[PDB]
């Protein structure tokens, strides 16, 4: 039985966002599941689906992964993302890294070229440099936008596909929260909290307040809903309200099932996303603004 | 009231040299005595399985802290979780050089900033401003570590679980990772629901093996689903575990408490050093039914 592929994709939960913010966000977030979905229906992976998605994202400085990722307590970007295949748990992921263009493309590289599923910070900056990875400049990163918020605060974005084998992935990249301590790490990069993936369940990214969503373990535990047959939604809603009342933590994610139903649901004010299905593109950002459109 | 318990395990690994043996023992014996001495006085559950890592870490034996094994470079890099079952509150550092005491810092991360997790040269900087010791690194390193190095060019986590009188629970892992690691390789370790969880509602785990495999099964999150779903704690140990092996082809092994004193060690590696203090009484083993159980005075 041989599936109709799905991507989806977030461009992170946010607080409320302007009118015309909101319109550019629109495009990156077009442009990105776009990316997804043609991989997908020219009979690509479900992980070279989920990379291609966030690359897009990385590349794109309206959202905080790549260029556009807030900058640290110290003025800099330090990045954090990791991926998972569904089908033998395969996994790849890295925290703190830095000059780097796409830190989800060496997260696959640790999955693909290593024994280890996560490398960090200096190791993984050698690990990239190793694999011909380019090292780009700061400022390269650094958007003029991202200056403003981190002085103003001093004085996440992910995708999930189901490809046509019935293979299910997941890939998640951030810039973290702004004016962070140095080498923090959020949830993006521990699976299980970031994202999960596995074939006899489905695969999920989530966003958010990253301390939060670790100590609940958010992906995991929609997937655990689901293997109990609370369908996609109802799971979402039971582990994103015990981050609510346990944690008092906020956020949102995206899921896709091994029978191919999906769902955007979140606990933040806003959470921009798209999804893919069937040659028709799902697009919201508030709750109830959801649009259609056909993707030929 | 609850009766506290603390159970320890050294790493899930292969097989043990005879003289090993004693040595492995006696440091179980002490870190179980250290978090039962701690509980006994009425103290923390958070607090225990800190002493208890912590008596682990300094014993050159046992692969966290000193004694750690050695990465690629012939350095010690180490990863740390603790975490509180109240509220979930955790913290969490990876590759950590040139101090003795990683847990520590983990319980700092949580207890002293916003966050719950720092890696490498951040973790550094937060452990100057916390003054921990900047000791020199060959300190951390041992002439077993040092040959073993060699010949790969060409143990295993520790941790503690705990509920203390108050009925509250904790988990506590450290490591020194896996021989010839990567450069900058972080496992299972400090990873949450991976190397460890802990919750009131529930119970703590604390993992060892292969964290590859750990980090790809969540595996102390999974135990927990277990006994959630009405598991026994050895049954949900051996469903977790199982699933490990059958799925990514892992071995290792983990303690747990339940929220209401239940506790089990269990493992499929060959061997996983392991002692539990409560009732009074001391139990430790490395063989699978091999269990001697002595009074604790
Ligand atoms: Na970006
Ligand atoms: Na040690």
């Amino acid at each position: 039985g041989h599936m109709n592929p799905i991507v989806v994709v977030h461009g992170g939960g946010a607080g409320p966002i302007s009118k015309d913010r909101k319109e550019r966000v629109h495009q990156g977030m077009v442009r990105a599941a776009t990316v997804g979905y043609g991989i997908l229906r020219e009979g690509g992976s479900a992980v070279d689906a989920v990379e291609g998605a966030v690359v897009a994202l990385e590349d794109d400085p309206e959202f905080n992964a790549g260029c556009g990722s807030v900058l640290n307590t110290n003025g800099e970007v330090e990045m954090d993302a990791s991926i998972m295949d569904g089908k033998d748990l395969s996994a790849g992921a890295v925290s703190a890294v830095q000059c780097i263009a796409n830190p989800i493309k060496l997260a696959r590289l640790v999955m693909e070229k290593t024994p280890h599923c996560f490398l960090t910070d200096q190791g993984a900056a050698q690990f990239a440099a190793a694999m011909g990875v380019p090292e780009i400049p700061g400022e390269k990163l650094v958007t003029e936008r991202n200056k403003k918020r981190l002085e103003k605060e001093k004085h996440t974005v992910g995708a999930v596909a189901l490809d046509c084998k019935g293979n299910v992935a997941y890939a998640t990249s951030t810039g973290g929260i702004v004016n962070k301590m140095v080498g923090r790490v959020g949830d993006s990069p521990c699976l299980g909290a970031g994202g999960y993936a596995d074939n006899d369940i489905g695969a999920v990214s989530t966003t958010g307040h990253g301390e939060s969503i670790l100590k609940v373990n958010l992906a995991r535990l929609t997937l655990f809903h689901i293997e109990q047959g609370k369908t996609v939604e109802e799971a979402a809603d039971l582990s994103l309200g015990y981050m609510k009342s346990r944690v008092k933590g906020l956020g949102g994610l995206i899921v896709v099932s091994k029978t191919g139903d999906w769902v955007a649901k979140w606990t933040s004010t806003s959470m921009p996303w798209a999804a893919a299905k069937d040659g028709k593109l799902h697009f919201g950002i508030d709750p109830d603004d959801t649009t259609i459109t056909d993707l030929p």
